[PDB]
DNA sequence: ATTATGACGCT
DNA sequence: AGCGTCAT
C-alpha cells in the first residue's frame, strides 16, 4: 500500500513532428499546402518510395512504404515531392537542417533527448516545479490548455470533436487539487501547459506543427502522443493506465511490435497490455529474461524508469544505398565507386558536424549485404577513422571488405553487393 | 525492388 | 568486436 512507489515521480514529454518530410516540402512550396501530398525517394520503379504522408492524403489510404504508382492508384490528384538526390543517392540533409531548428527551440524550455529525426523526449519535472511556485495555487484555466486531451474523459453523464475535448478537459480540470504541490495529476496538467508553450513556439518560428503526449514516463508520453494526431496533445495520467492498457494490443507499446512481443502473446496466452498484470515478477523473468521481465512487470502498471538522456545530436552519422535485383554490384570498379560516392557524402556530413558541434568521429563501420541473404547487415568491420578524407575511408573501407570477393578474377564482385553502409561512430570533443 | 537511418541489447 | 532487434 503505502511503500508501493507508483512511477508518479517525473513529468516527461514525448514531442513528435506531424508528416515531417511533408511539412519541410509544403513549407518551402505553398502549393503543396493542405492537399494530399507524399514525399518520395527516388522514381523510375514504381514512382518512387512513399516515406511520408500528409493526413489529406492518409485519408484515401496512402501510407509510408507504398509504391508512388500505387498510391496514384488510391488518390490520382495526390502531390508528390522527391527527396533531394545527390552523387547517386538520397540526400536527406534539408531535413536533418529542419529537425535542428525544431529540436534547438525545444532546448530552450528544458533538456531534451533526441529520439529520431522528428521526435524529441522532455523531462519537465522541473520546469512543472517551477511553473507551480510561480501559480501560487492558482487554478489551471482551460484557456491554456486550448489543444489538450484528457485521456478516458469524459466518463459518465457532446456529438462534436471538439466538444467532447472540452467536456474532458473540464471534467479533469474540475477534478484538481491545486492547493498540493505534489498532486501528480497537477503536476502533469502545468506539464500540459508547458507542452501547449512549447508547441506554440515551434508552429511560430518554423510553421511546423506537431503532436505531443504528456505522462510520467517515456513510454506513456509516446503512447500517449499518437492518441490524437495531428496537431494535439493528450495527457495520459497514471489513473487512465488500467482503462487504457485492458484493451490496448501488447504490439502497441514501443518495443513490443516485435519477436518479443510476439513470444509474449503466444507463450502467455494473453492479448492486452493490461492482462500482464495477472503474472508475478518472477513469471515474466522466467519467460523473458530478467532485464525485459522486470520491464514488463513495471510497464502493465504504467511504471517505466528509462531516463530522458541529455542528448540533442545524434550519436553517429552514416550514409547506406541499397542496390536491388540487377543493380547489386558486381565489379570491383562499381563496387570502389560507390564507397567513394558514400564517402564523399559522409566527408560533407562530418566536415559540418564538426564544425557546428566540437566533436570529432574516430571509428568509420563499414556494413555491406550480398545477394542472397535475407539479413539487414551480412557483415560489419570497424577501422580507424583518423581523417576527414573521402578517398581514404573509401580506400579504408574496401580493405576491410575486399576479403568477402570469392571471385577468382581480379575485376569480378561475387556475389554481387545489394547494400553498401559507411558509419562513423566514437565521437570525441575536439 | 522498400529505403535510409538511428538507437540499443547480447555475447 | 561483430551480430541481432526494433523502429519507421
Ligand atoms: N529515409 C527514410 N525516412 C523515413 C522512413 N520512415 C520515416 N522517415 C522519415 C519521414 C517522416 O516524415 C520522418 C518522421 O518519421 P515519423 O514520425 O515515423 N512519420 P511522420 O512524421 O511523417 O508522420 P506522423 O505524423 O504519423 O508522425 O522520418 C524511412 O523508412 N526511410
Ligand atoms: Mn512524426
Ligand atoms: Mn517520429
Amino acid at each position: 500500500g503505502p511503500h508501493m512507489a507508483t512511477g508518479q515521480d517525473r513529468v516527461v514529454a514525448l514531442v513528435d513532428m506531424d508528416c515531417f518530410f511533408v511539412q519541410v516540402e509544403q513549407r518551402q512550396n505553398p502549393h503543396l499546402r493542405n492537399k494530399p501530398c507524399a514525399v518520395v525517394q527516388y522514381k523510375s520503379w514504381k514512382g518512387g518510395g512513399i516515406i511520408a504522408v500528409s493526413y489529406e492524403a492518409r485519408a484515401f489510404g496512402v501510407t509510408r512504404s507504398m509504391w508512388a504508382d500505387d498510391a496514384k492508384k488510391l488518390c490520382p490528384d495526390l502531390l508528390l515531392a522527391q527527396v533531394r538526390e545527390s552523387r547517386g543517392k538520397a540526400n536527406l540533409t534539408k531535413y536533418r537542417e529542419a529537425s535542428v531548428e525544431v529540436m534547438e527551440i525545444m532546448s530552450r524550455f528544458a533538456v531534451i533527448e533526441r529520439a529520431s529525426i522528428d521526435e524529441a523526449y522532455v523531462d519537465l519535472t522541473s520546469a512543472v516545479q517551477e511553473r507551480l511556485q510561480k501559480l501560487q495555487g492558482q487554478p489551471i484555466s482551460a484557456d491554456l490548455l486550448p489543444s489538450t486531451y484528457i485521456e478516458g474523459l469524459p466518463q459518465g453523464p457532446t456529438v462534436q470533436k471538439e466538444g467532447m475535448r472540452k467536456q474532458g478537459l473540464f471534467q479533469w480540470l474540475d477534478s484538481l487539487q491545486i492547493d498540493n504541490l505534489t498532486s501528480p495529476d497537477l503536476q502533469l496538467t502545468v506539464g500540459a501547459v508547458i507542452v501547449e508553450e512549447m508547441r506554440a513556439a515551434i508552429e511560430r518560428e518554423t510553421g511546423f506543427q506537431c503532436s505531443a503526449g504528456i505522462s510520467h514516463n517515456k513510454v506513456l508520453a509516446k503512447l500517449a502522443c499518437g492518441l490524437n494526431k495531428p496537431n494535439r496533445q493528450t495527457l495520459v495520467s497514471h489513473g487512465s493506465v488500467p482503462q487504457l492498457f485492458s484493451q490496448m494490443p501488447i504490439r502497441k507499446i514501443r518495443s513490443l511490435g516485435g519477436k518479443l512481443g510476439a513470444s509474449v502473446i503466444e507463450i502467455l496466452g494473453i492479448e492486452y497490455m493490461g492482462e500482464l498484470t495477472q503474472f508475478t515478477e518472477s513469471q515474466l523473468q522466467s519467460h523473458f529474461g530478467e532485464k525485459n521481465g522486470s520491464w514488463l512487470y513495471a510497464m502493465c502498471r504504467g511504471i517505466e524508469h528509462d531516463p530522458v538522456k541529455p542528448r540533442q545530436l545524434p550519436k553517429t552519422i552514416g550514409c547506406s544505398k541499397n542496390f536491388p535485383g540487377k543493380t547489386a554490384l558486381a565489379t570491383r570498379e562499381q563496387v570502389q565507386w560507390w564507397l567513394l560516392q558514400l564517402a564523399q557524402e559522409l566527408e560533407e556530413r562530418l566536415t559540418k558536424d564538426r564544425n557546428d558541434n566540437d566533436r570529432v568521429a574516430t571509428q568509420l563501420v563499414v556494413s555491406i549485404r550480398v545477394q542472397g541473404d535475407k539479413r539487414l547487415s551480412s557483415l560489419r568491420r570497424c577501422c580507424a577513422l583518423t581523417r576527414y578524407d573521402a578517398h581514404k575511408m573509401s580506400h579504408d573501407a574496401f580493405t576491410v571488405i575486399k576479403n568477402c570477393n570469392t571471385s577468382g578474377i581480379q575485376t569480378e564482385w561475387s556475389p554481387p553487393l545489394t547494400m553498401l553502409f559507411l558509419c562513423a561512430t566514437k565521437f570525441s570533443a575536439s
